[PDB]
Formats: C-alpha cells, structure tokens, sequence
C-alpha cells in the first residue's frame, strides 16, 4: 500500500448556502508519497507545472486522483504543481476553490453554530492509503472577530478513517476499504448584526403593540389594532427580504409569530372588553390590568421556548 | 447485443427551480459491460482516470456516449474512471452534478408532492442493451426528515424500457428502438415552514378582518376596511416576493385572493347597513349577524374548495 | 452545390428574458449529406462521437460548421455523433441548449402572443444548399396546457430561403448568397396566473376605491382617498417587484395608472363638492351622483382603451 | 508595414450596466490583409474553421490576434472561419459576444444619452497597420424604436488613430505607436416607460399631497401629513427596487426627494399657522393662501432645476 | 537567482462584494527576465501568442507560474504574449480580469475608505526574485470623481517583501523564503448618493416624527406615533432592500435605530404626560417642553456617536 500524507492550507471560508446546505473553501492542498527512484536534471527535483504535469502522466507517471467526497460540483483548481524529487518522492501542490455541503443547522438561527467539513478519498484505489493529514487553518483567531460574520472557535480537527463500501463488482473478495480523511472546522455566527437590526427594533414593535391598552376609547382601541397589525406585517417583510426562506422557522421568524399572536390577542382582548359584562358596561378593569399583564404574558411565555 | 448494466449513486437532490420545472442531482454513475479480453499490466485489472480516459479511445477502446435524456445543459462530470479488466469486463466510473427536467404539479402548492426522475439512453446505439439497472439512492429515510425540505417517501423505483424513434433515416429496416432506463424517486415538500410564517398570520389576518363589524358607527366599519384592505396587499406582496411567481395560483395564492374577497365583501355588508333600511335605520340586526356568520360563510366557502 | 438534410428536434423552450428578448431552446439537430463513399469497418455504418469527431476532421473529413444567427452566446452542445455510411451519406447528429433571440412584443403584456424563432445558416459556405428541413415540435398540444405557462398553437412552420450579403469583398462576382432555414413556433401566454392573482384585486381595490363617496363627512371622504392612495402604491410595487420592468406600459401597468387616475379625479371631486356652492353648501347631488357615476366613468373610459 | 482591412458587423447591443458602466455586443468580426501567395486545392480559396485554424497557425501561418481593449473579460467567440486565398489575401471571421466598457453618465437618468464604444487594437504589433475600418451596424433605424429600449441616433462612426505607448522596454527606440480603431454608437434611452410608470404617478402624488391644506382642522392637517409622509417612502422604495443604486442622484432620485421636502415643508407651514398668531388665531390667510401658493412655489423651484 | 521584474496595468477596478470582501481587477500584467541567448528568425525578437505559447514550454522553455495569492477562483486571461528576445531576454504580457479578496471594513459605511490590494508570488519558486515592480494606475485621478462611485486617492504603492512558509517539506534546510509584490490602492467612497436620497430623507422622517408633540389631544398624539412607527419600518425596508446585508451595523443601520427609538422614546412621554399627573392632569408643561427638547436630545445623543 502506498503511503500517502496530505496538507491542506484552509485561506477564505466563505458564502454559506443556507438553503443548498453548502459553503465555499479557496485554499492549497499538498501531498506526499514516496515510488521509484528517478533521474532528474542535475540531481536536484524537477518542478512541473500545469499542462506539463499531464505529459508525464502520458509517459507512464503515476498520479492518483483524490475526490472531495462532499464538493457541490467540480471544483476550480488554480495553478498545480508536481515536485519529483531524485529518492522517489513526489509532491503535488495545487490552489483550489470549491464549494461543499454538510448537513446543517439553521433553527437557531441567530445565535447558530455550525462546522465546516471536508471529506478526501481516493477516486479508484483502495490498495493505497492516506498516511497522515495536517490542514492549517492559519485564519485570525484573536484579531477580527467581532468584525467578521463567523467565529472559528478552535483549530481545526483531522480524522483518517476507513470506509467501507458494500455494492461492488462480483471479483472483490476483501478490497473494498478506502481511506478517507475527514476535517472539520467548527463555527459559530456572529449575532451582532442580527440582534441590532433586527430583534431589537421587533421588540419595540412588539413593545410598543401592547400600548394599544392605554387608549381611552374602545374605537381607539380596536382601530389602532389594525395599524399594529399591519407594521407586524410590513416588518415581517423586511425580515424575509434580507433573510431569506429556510425550511423551518427561524428565532427571528418565531418572534415574527409572536407579534401577530400578541397583536391578535390584544384584538380578542380589546373586543373582549367591550361586549363582556352586561349593560354595556366597559371593564376598566381588564383594559388596565393587562395594560401590564400583556407585556408580562408575553416575557412569561418566551421563557418556555428555551425549554 | 452489448449487455451493459448501470448503477446510479444519488448522494444529494437540491436546487428545485418551479418556474424551470428543473432540479439538481449530484452523484456518481457506474456502467459495466465485457468486451475482448486484454493483455493488463501483470494480470490486475487497469485503472485508466481523467485525461488517460480519452488517450484509450483514440487507440480504438469502444467506450459508449450515454446522455441523460431529461438533462437540461451539459452536467458536470468530476472525476471519471475506466475499469479494464484482463477477462474483458469494463467499469466506468463518473461523478455527475446536473439539472434535469420533469413534468413538475404546484398546484397544491404547500402540501405538494412531486417525483425526481432521472432518464438514461445511449446516444447512439440501438445494438446495444442496458442490462440491469440497481440504484443507490443512500440518503436518510429515518434521520433528517422534519428539518429537510424534502421527505423522500420510499426508496427509489427502476424499469428498463424501449424507446421506439420513428423519424430516422431510409436505411433502418428494424433498429430503430433504445434501451432507456427511467429512475424515479418520490418525494413530499416540508410544510412546516408555509403554515407557521405564510399561512397561520394570513389566517389571523384573514381573522382579524372579520372584527371590523364589531366596531360601533359606520364611518368606524368602513374607513377601517381600507386599512384592512391594505394589509392585505402588503401581506400579498410579503408572500409573493419571497415565494415567486408561478404560471399557475397556489393555495397560498387562493387565501390572499380569499382574504381579498372577504374584505371586499365586508366593504359591501358595511356600506348595505347603513343605506338598505329606509329613513336611515342602519339595519343592526344585520351588523350583529355577520358578526359571527361572516366567519362562518369564510368557513363554508373553504370547505368547497376540497371538493 | 452539397445537398445537406437538417432535422430539428425541439424538447423544450422556457426562460423567456422580456428586456432582452430572448428565449432558451432545448433539443437536437440533425444534418445529413452525401460525399464521397467510403471504406467502413465491416460494412456497418461507423458511429463516431465527441473527442473522435475532431480527429476525422485532422484527417480531412469534411463536416461545415453551421451558425444559428440568431442565437445569442454561444449554445452548450452535449454529445455529438457522427454517423458515416459507406455509401457516402453522413449524418451529423447533436445535443444544444442555447440562447435565442428575436423582436418580441409584450405591449399587451398578460394576452401577448409571440413567435419563437430559429434561424440556421452555413458559417462559411454559399456553395452548399440546405436541402429540406424537418423539425419536430413534439411536445403536448392536447395534454397540459391550461397548467404551462405558454400554449403552442400549431406545429411549427419552416421556411427554407436565400439571404443575400452585399458588403463582401471584391473577387466574389456572383456568389454572395447563403442558404437559411428559419423556423417559427407561435405561441400564447397563459393568462390565469396574472387574471386571478393580479387582474382581480387591483379591480377589487379600484372598485373599492370609488367606496370613498358613500362616507358621509367631508373630512371623511378627503382624508381616506390619501390611504386609498398608498394602497394602490403599495399595489403597484407588488405588481412590479414580481413583474419586472418592461420598456413599455403593459396592459396592468395600464390598470394601475388607471388606479392612480380614479383615485386623484376622487379626490378633485371630493374637493370640488365642498367649495363649489356659495355659502358653504356641500352639493349632496354631486356626491350622490358620482357616487355610482365614478364606477361608470371608470367602465366607459376601459372601452376605448380597446379601441 | 502590413496593410489590415476590419469589417464589424453589430447585430444586438443590449444589457446595460448601469453600476459597472458597461453593455453587450453580438456581432461579428471580419479581417483581411495580404500575406505571400500559396498553394491552395485546385485554385479556389481555402476555407477553414474552429479548430482547424489553429492547425494552420502551428504550421507557421501569421494571424495576429486583435485584442478588444475596453472589453471586460474574454469575449464569446462561436464559430471562426479563415479565407486563404491563393494571391495571398488571408480573411479572418469570427462571431463574437463580448461585454465592453466605457464613460457612462446616468444623472439626468430617464432622458440620459449615451455611446456605445469599441476600441480594436493589435495585441503585440505596432509594425502593422489597422488599414481602413467599416462598421455596418444594420439595426432598425425606422421600424421599432418606440418599442425598443435604446434609440439609435444615427449611423455608427469609424477612427483610425495612433497610440503612445511610453512605459515600455529599453531596447524600443521608436516603435511605441499601435494602431486603434475607435467605433462610437450614439443612442439615447426610451424614456416612455419610466413617464408613465414612476414620474406621472408621483407628479399626482406630489400634486395631491398639497390637497392636505383642504382639510379644515389643523388635527386633520398634520395628522394626515404623516400618511403623506409613508406614501412617498413606500413610492421611493417601489421606484428603488425596480431602477436600482447608481452613485449619483438621477432626475427621478431628485423628484422623491422633492416629494419628501413638500411635505416636510407642508409639515413645517401646518404648524407654524396653527401657533404663529397670539392668543390660539389659526392664521387662516395663510392656509387658504398656500392651498395654492404650495403647488406654485413647487412649480417655481423645479424650473430651476433645468438651470 | 533569477531577475525577474514585473509591471502591473490597472485599466478597471469595480464590483465591491461587500459580504464577501471581493473586488474585480482587469488589467494587463507583464513580466521580464534574462535567460539564456536564443537564435531567432532573423535576428528580430520572436512574438509567440496564445496557443503557440504552450508550445515552446514543451521544447523546454522556462516560463515560471506567478499565483494572485488574494484572487478568489482562477483568474479569466484573455490574450498573451511571449516577446523572445536574442540576447536572453524575456516579456510576458497577458490581459486579465480576476476577482481578488482583502480585509474591508465597512463600518463607517457611506463614508468609509477601503484599499484594493494584489498580492503577487511565484507558485513554485523560492530561488527566483521579483526584482522590480511598477504598477500603472493610469486612471483619472481629476476627471470624473464626484461622479463615479469611488475616489482614488493616489497612485498605487508598490511593496516587494519576502515571506517565510514554515510548514515544508523535511529536505530544505534554507529555500523557504518566497518573493511576494503587494499593490495597494486607496479608495473613498462616493457618499453624495447615500447622502441626498438615504441620509437626508431618514432626517426628515426623523424630525417630523417629532412633530408629533405638536397634536392637541392624547389620543392624536398616540395614534399618529403608531403611523410613524411604521413610517419607520417601511423606511428601514426601503434601505435594506437596496443596500444588502452586512455582518455588522453600519452608520445608516444606526440611524435606523435611532429612528425606532426616537418613535419608541416618545411613545412613552405621551404616555407618561397623560397618566404622571394624579387626578387625570395632562402634564402640559412636558408636551410643550419636548416639542422642542425631544429634538434637541436626538442631537445630543448623536454627537456622542462621534465619540
């Protein structure tokens, strides 16, 4: 079996798909084996670049292909090298951007953490085997965060591992094992931005909707209602505009609910009192008893949602 | 006759186009067959990848041209193999991300059901025969399911058909029919999203609209419709511009058209109770009726649209 | 002159692009001609594809490049075949998804018309003649039509003719004539998606909008028309965020200004009925009046739009 | 110095960038010069094309290679043909779509004029000679533009000039100087659209903004001047989402900022006649004086705008 | 080691892509060395373009890989040229357009300053050294500035400089060292359109929000309040749907918030000034004092902004 050690430089990760669960990774990635021992110009390795490296293919230079397992699509490799070095050993380094999926996680939203995952295996040969993976995410960890829209919590993890494929021809008695290596990158979001644009001025909204109760007249009350209802909607809007449609409800979108339900209730409420007690009496003492209770149900209520 | 038998690896089907009726699958496909034995390094089968592939043909290796039929532009073909075994047997090996196309039904839009369908021919041999077709659609059937958009149903379905082409040249007396293997694969859109964000606030709107008759003078009914009236449009518009545009109105589509109706016809009920009772009664009987049965006739109405 | 057969194969047309009046066109085409006879393997006729294709051509064969004029960015052709017969015939046969441009009209935007069209010469050859061109436009007629989003009247109409070049060099006495297929399939948009989703409630809302004279105050009546008139606003962004921008009024950008219209003439009449009578008289005949003469105003005036 | 004749066909210019400053070009590209005369089959002109010309050039043959200088990224080129003719005349033609670059000024944006610019240089000879440059832009220029987006003025102008080239080697002495074909294409934009659909819509909203002073309480006056205020919001917003973000603010971009001022000013008036006479007088000279004056001094300010 | 001097043409820099810290960069880039002396047709320098270029590197021509270390995907290059000099000299020349990345700040968004930066190395060589580079910004520098979108401040710095890659191979004891060149360009951003058609009418919005206080009644008072407040989302939707979504509040996002506030903060004096007093007093020396304080402490507030 062929010993061969992979290194995976890791420079921009970037645009994140939420609905295609995918991500982008520009980087570099080198790696190492050691073959037959080669005359090279003078004695000391040969380097070979780009459309030269397919002709020593022609000539019979062994070339593994290695897939990323979870890439979205061929991915775009810049300039690639071959280093063939004079006691056999062979490095090949190649810039590369692609994009890759995982399953990911988006329910909570604002304050979700997520891991970037790549997944390397040879395309053909399983009588060859990975020998060590090194990957260097030499990205800012202490210099702008705060400024960044992900957080890399720690450096990332390697993990060489053998995967076993079943439905194969009928002549494979044992060799249907190959060697993958599995990075992963974890990260959290950044929620600043969220927070300030968009959850704050939803509580106001939501806030100021249960003023609607220190309105004199019922008229006032019921009519204001409806232009709460539609700035819950109007905001509801902005919202999804800039965010975008996941496949479930977010955080955000769980607030958006709750602004409809409050204002909702409120109208209940409001047409409640007015048609409650008999001879047209307006309860007084409802209208001023949630004019703070309906600010209390609604705190009381969101704290079983982090149950 | 060329026996060839295809297997078709599924690893992630996304990117569903409505307008397009279009969707994407990423994935691998394996093709055998056997053909003249052949003199192999030692006696271990050869593996022939990527630009190597092409260099067998132009020595004379007959390598068919197999096109997905219901393929919408050239697919991306990452890495690709060529298995030569020394008895004769040929495994191709392709890893494919394309578009295809099927006849796509929105009509029920949220609680839709659709079928992702995958077409196989050879381009240009009729002499030639796809032997078996095995399909590995390896997703979660039990893991992810209320978090993905898509709930596969069941496992993929094949069947091997014959494709009869008429208008062919003058010389074919009978070959004129295709080996065509159709794969289809069942899958229900998620509607958790829709009802919690789209259709619950409709209805409370839808709801809330209905409250306008609880209001004391005519003026009150009828300048506040207009502002009901409004929200519709603006939750219309909310909708629409996340959702698209489709050739056909959905369901969602039928209750912003419903929320209209209702809102137009309480605009009409208002404006009747005050005119319809001569020397200006304002007919309260009526007011108060459609109170309650103006929610109720909403209800009845829906009812008819599952007949 | 080369007598050259093409056969046209069309699987799908969609992506209609109304600002630059362009459309896609999915299938195959055929070409077939007799040279000279030729030595086969066997007898058979010899099926040659992709890569190989180039390499007859190295080798003299002769295969004329043909250009679709009116196609806009060069076309993504899948496989290619060759198929060459020993008596001489040759049939060139190949996959295209291309872009293709022609004068299109959305004047009368949801009850437009349109032809596709398909215009096909020889790149570089006058001596050689396009000998009849069959095309097949076999997608449904009588299956699904009500539900897509474009209805194709009849089977598409060809006409094979002579384009004559004047601005040529200075040694071409009289051969300055090429040969040009040019196809045409008709078309007709289907209106239901824009009739209920979009016709409808601007006429509910501009209905509505004539509403504004049963109010009984003046102050009433002034002050709601500026809310009628952000609701038609708010209406025509909906319309247009989902639309697009036309280099042209359509039919409902038409509708809309009509709803700006209905709506400023309400509020010149609303006005006009308070400080039109000496003395501070209200005129109630004209409130009256209008009250069902602005809805027939509005009716008689969409008569002669027609005209 | 060899003698280069350049034809350019322009058959579509479309897709403007606004932001980018930059517009499509479809079109084909014709070169002929005179080179040492050859033995071509038979005696007639030798026709090749697509990848035979590059078969012709590894054997020695001389085609320079034209670079489009304000071109961003590499065009299109479809199908390229070489004419060899046995006197030694060599004719180059090739289809090209391709996105170019120029100065591009949208302040006054509805009624903007602009040019569509080409500029051909040799890529890597000075010592050869663009020799005369016809352009054959066969547009319409007296059937459809009233419907087309972009009005051609006139027929396109051709320049041959020279270019400095200083910050070159050391070894150049005096060839530095290449020649330039500069082509120019004015066209001015079909303002029709953007009348009817942003600026008639706003001039009425505009207008019937100043209908507040009508109103006869100052509650109803300053009230209602808030619902003005959102109008214009939501009618700059409906302008922005379909026009788009240029640097610079265009004729629309200042008659929504006029619109905020009125009424920010109507705001400012409504108030101060309210609170500008002592003891509680409504100053109602002036309400009645700017119902019109209002409208006027709008008029007076716009038509310093054209100054 | 070898010399090798480059010089860098920037024709275009445009498309900032703010969440993904991008820009686009077209140009021409040349670089110049001294190999060995070379027999030449004639004794001419040899002008090798495009494909031909390839081919000398097959015969043995050195021709080292320079990567864009920051570009974002392979950069698109239209022509090249080799110039093949008989005393050893040699010039590539190649026109390119690529996408590049930097560490952009955008804070202080319509006035902040950014810098667009290439980033120049040899992929494979550490015993070959940059010797010199010039960088031609040769764009208007007083031309046309208020006009376009940014403002280059001054011609570009060079800055060659030598990087030390730690994580090697195990056989080079020294040659780690590579040769890196670094242009930077500074850059302004235009504020003039953000200014006149987003900061200024969000002032106006915000200043006669605070007219509010000049309504008589409480219930005028809490009801307009609700206007604006939505007054406010409809703005903040305006803004956000032309601006996009960045990871951090810029200085329109905060005034934004300023908006909701100011609104929010005045809900609550109306509020207070009605319910502070006992025995139902409205607090009228409050209403009068804010009318003119509540704007006096939205510019208090904003100057510490500046802090």
């Amino acid at each position: 079996p062929v010993d061969v050690s992979v290194s995976i430089f890791i420079n921009k990760i970037y645009g994140v798909n939420t609905l295609e669960q995918t991500y982008k990774v520009d980087g570099y990635i080198v790696a190492q084996w050691t073959g037959k021992p080669r005359k090279t110009p003078g004695d000391k390795p040969l380097i070979v670049e780009n459309t030269q490296i397919e002709r020593w293919i022609n000539n019979g230079l062994w070339v593994p292909a290695l897939e990323f397992i979870n890439v979205v699509g061929s991915p775009d490799t810049g300039n690639k090298r071959l280093m063939l070095f004079p006691d056999g050993r062979v490095i090949y380094n190649a810039r590369f951007l692609g994009s890759f999926s995982n399953d990911m996680d988006f329910r909570l939203f604002p304050f979700d953490r997520q891991q970037f995952v790549l997944e390397l295996e040879p395309f053909s040969y399983n009588n060859q085997q990975l020998r060590f993976s090194d990957i260097q995410v030499y990205t800012e960890n202490i210099d702008n965060e705060e400024i960044d829209e992900w957080w890399i919590r720690g450096k990332a993890s390697t993990h060489i591992s053998d995967i076993r494929y079943d439905h194969l021809s009928s002549v494979q008695p044992n060799q249907n094992e190959f060697s993958r290596i599995t990075v992963r990158i974890d990260a959290v979001r950044n929620p600043s931005y969220y927070l300030w644009s968009f959850i704050l001025p939803l509580g106001l909204i939501i806030a100021a909707s249960w003023s609607v109760f220190w309105l004199e007249s019922f008229s006032e009350r019921l009519q204001t209602s409806f232009t709460l209802m539609l700035t819950v909607v109007a905001y509801a809007f902005y919202t999804s505009n800039i965010l975008g449609r996941l496949p479930y409800t977010t955080v955000i979108d769980q607030m958006i609910i709750a602004g409809y339900g409050s204002i909702f209730a409120a109208i209940l409420l409001i047409i409640f009192a007015h048609h409650r007690q008999a001879n047209g009496v307006e309860d007084d003492l409802l209208i001023q008893r949630c004019r703070l209770a309906f600010p209390l149900g609604f705190l009381a209520i969101g704290c079983v949602l982090v149950i």
